[PDB]
């Protein structure tokens, strides 16, 4: 149990207590944090967590207490991943997903991976829950898609709002101004839309920001937060919208256009949702 | 439904907050009958209001019919909904029905359906409905063309019934330019208030008898502060242009640009969500 010693420290215990109270409270009173933490040393720990910006103090006309900050939630997830030897160091923020921040991380051996920290919700309670669910969904769908030979990063690990995955050696399509053969890349992006639809899925946000181009000009999909089922009554519109977004990008960036693009009637169903739901339930159990 | 059947149905809901599958012993403990909880559970399964599940764990879950009943029984007790009358349509993550109160006044009912696991289905469906009620309140108070919000419970939102049809069902309009301009002005007004619809289309824009547009579904709005807000804004503009060209053969060179945006609804909506989370 030596690997879990940092999870036993007082600051981690108090941070976990703030997270626990945040399940039913928008602002966690110190008395409740102290009661949950069951360490006394509590107030001194709270003051250091505030100093390190891991928690923030909040006053309401009826309540006073603390909330976990984004840095505090990141700390809990990153220390958990560190205990498993998955993440030893966190580097530069490389980019953004629709509802997440992307960083390069390294394990003890120095091998690099991508870390996605999910951030969703406009209240403390829904932020805690939605960020975790968004990461859980990404890990479950990434696993289900990777097993079906889809071009997605290999999923490595998960904790709270954090997903660790394979670091793709490439750049998002939005940062690419020159490509050797625009037609091949356009065909590869269109084939991804088709493969998804044949598996019952419509991306919903298919664009130059979530498609990574490697040194061989091969595309990897790295963000898919709000996929639509091909069974949705308005699935055709969602499918056509994804096709059109990539057509607009190829015209604007590469001056490339084609009359050869996918049609929703051309889909032929080959289940991903069943596998992803099974993985989500396994993760929810733990 | 008897008071005991409703007490047990509520106990299943309560146990579902922390359990993927709710054990009968826990349902019995929560319901606190004073007993016959097992007999009630078996009738609730028979009526498909709850379902039995068995993996290490065994127990019950609420079905969509059971969750609907709980929300509709609450709305009926408040005199908001007396009758429900079949599906009129769909939102991105909801089913839409016409409902009537006791006095025969009609409203629209949206039942939110989100989540692929029992725990997340219960929470996400409730949150999706709460978010819709909070944003509809925040938008309606700022004179946006949205239905007036009436009431909310669980995954259910009751709202004003717009006398009109979705733009997708409209094949002829007197002046396409006016409707186009009204749809573009809505995108601009939203952006000036810090919002991007994200799903702006012919399926969620209702056209009334005077050719005025009402926005009826907005599940995944994007903030104008999002790092990729401009793309979301342009995508919404382009979808409208695509529909107007395809349906009415109408095109214009007068369309919004993200740089033309002069910047609160999110603050109001978050405040309403926190008020509703407190009473949940
Ligand atoms: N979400 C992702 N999953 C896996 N690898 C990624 C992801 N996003 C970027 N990368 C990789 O991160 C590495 C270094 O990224 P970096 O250039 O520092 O930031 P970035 O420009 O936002 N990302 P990128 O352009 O893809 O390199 C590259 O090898 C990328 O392919
Ligand atoms: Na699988």
């Amino acid at each position: 149990v030596a690997k879990l010693r940092y999870m036993s420290r007082d600051d981690f215990r108090v941070l976990t207590a703030v997270e626990m109270g945040m399940k039913n409270h928008e602002i966690v009173p110190g008395s409740l944090i102290a009661s949950i933490a069951s360490l006394g040393g509590c107030n001194k720990v709270l003051r250091e967590l505030v100093k390190h910006k891991l928690i923030a103090w909040e006053r309401t006309k009826t309540v006073q207490g603390y909330r976990l900050t984004n840095a505090g939630y990141d700390y809990l997830a990153l220390k958990t991943l560190s205990s498993r030897q998955v993440v030893e160091s966190v580097g530069n923020q490389m980019g953004v997903g629709k509802e997440s921040d992307i960083y390069i991380v390294a394990n003890e051996e120095g091998q690099q991976f991508a870390l996605k920290l999910h951030r969703l919700g406009r209240t403390n309670v829904s932020w805690l829950y939605l960020s975790r669910l968004s990461a859980m969904k990404e890990f479950a769908y990434m696993k289900a898609l990777y097993e079906r030979k889809f071009p997605v990063p290999k999923p490595i690990d998960y904790n709270r709002h954090a997903v660790v995955m394979e670091l793709i050696n490439g750049y998002p399509l939005c940062q690419i101004h020159h490509v050797e053969d625009p037609a091949s890349v356009y065909d590869e992006a269109m084939e991804l839309i088709v493969k998804l639809a044949n598996h019952g899925l419509i991306h919903g946000d298919f664009n130059e920001f979530n498609l990574i181009l490697d040194e061989s000009d091969h595309i990897t999909m790295i963000d898919f937060p709000q996929m639509v089922s091909t069974s949705h009554p308005n699935a055709e519109w969602y499918f056509d919208r994804d096709v059109k977004c990539i057509k607009d990008f190829f015209m604007k960036r590469f001056s490339y256009e084609s009359e050869l693009f996918p049609t929703f009637k051309d889909i032929r169903r080959e289940d991903v949702e069943v596998s992803a739901s099974g993985y989500t339930k396994e993760m929810q159990a733990d």
